[PDB]
């Protein structure tokens, strides 16, 4: 299923048209992905030899409706396909029952100098 | 139909803990490209928003596809390439690119609509 | 006294040096102020409606921030916000961002209330 | 020891719901002034850190304004430096800052300048 996570819309999130600035949805999505991880089960720290990072390789986003200041938003995340050197996520931000933004995201793993690495046990 | 060129520098604000430009900041740079395109012609965001056309009007990203190939580093000087690739009287379509020198970093396909203060769609002018 | 609010540090909040970028602490304080306000049963959208009669906005006039210790990725931060003074037009807050019990950042903030025109207005 | 100049345009990303530039975004602009200042003088990993900042938000910037950022070193002290900064729209004064800046390495201990 989709994991659920909520986030408040603040002033920092908006722009001069009164709505959430489009790029900021990528922030909320990212919160969805990190809280999805937390929900299951260090990379950055030094650990087994090198600092590793998740990196966004590809993103598709459809913006259909806006969020407003003060909206309590719902982020829904799940892994749509796992591949060993990369995984794929499907995400949606809603306000109650109303669908605001949809995304398909491609995530790979890299080290400090930006070299690809394979994925561990999940 | 040429690509309009615009440069921006990468500052600390643009970066993340992985050492390079945060992924969402590339969308700010793409927005700079589009805005500079719009001003290169005439109808800036203040003009559309002012009410001059009869009501206040705003561009909106409807759909976006981004490919993140290579990373931009601190202090890099970025070249942003923007052109309209499809008009449709109420939607238009842009192809944007971000290079550092001759190195392609990020590429994007963007769909833009035009809406009023109430979020209702409106036809493109001129 | 202090209203508490908790926020989590994501990748978005960091910069190339490993820690929260200095401006993002401002975002965290704004969250502190907004939640404080939301405790008075009021909010940003309700002010912008026209309760006082007109469309109201909070604006930061002045701010002194001291950056002592850094927040790390995934830290759960506590934002402490209180009002220290009023002036009837201008009001001041003292604000604090902690990791558990470690003081990270402190600010003194001067806030005013203005209408759509940018013209000042006393507090309701 | 004159002010160093640098120009930045305001975009949609810089604004908030009240129509003007978000207050935190001015810190980004002041940082651009500081970096261009450094560039202009020809400048364990080491990183600059803001220790202390006092800001005065006097008049708002709007979208499409070409802002002017004025930066100079107000006081040197070996382990840190101080910059006073201003952001103007043409002749109009928008935002003023005094900032104290140190240099540290990856662990968090301070270091020395050039």
């Amino acid at each position: 299923a989709f994991h659920d996570f909520q986030a408040r819309v603040y002033v920092a999130d908006t722009d001069f048209s009164g709505v959430v600035y489009h790029a900021r949805y990528l922030e909320f999505f990212e919160r969805g992905r990190s809280e999805f991880l937390r929900d299951t089960g260090l990379l950055a720290s030094g650990v087994e030899g090198e600092k590793l990072f998740f990196v966004v390789r590809h993103m598709e986003i459809n913006f259909s409706r806006p969020a407003q200041i003060d909206n309590l938003l719902t982020i829904k995340t799940r892994i749509s396909r796992l591949q060993g050197a990369r995984f794929f996520m499907e995400q949606y931000i809603l306000h109650g029952e109303s669908m605001l933004v949809t995304a398909k995201v491609e995530i790979a793993l890299i080290n400090e100098e930006g070299k690809p690495r394979r994925l561990p046990k999940e």
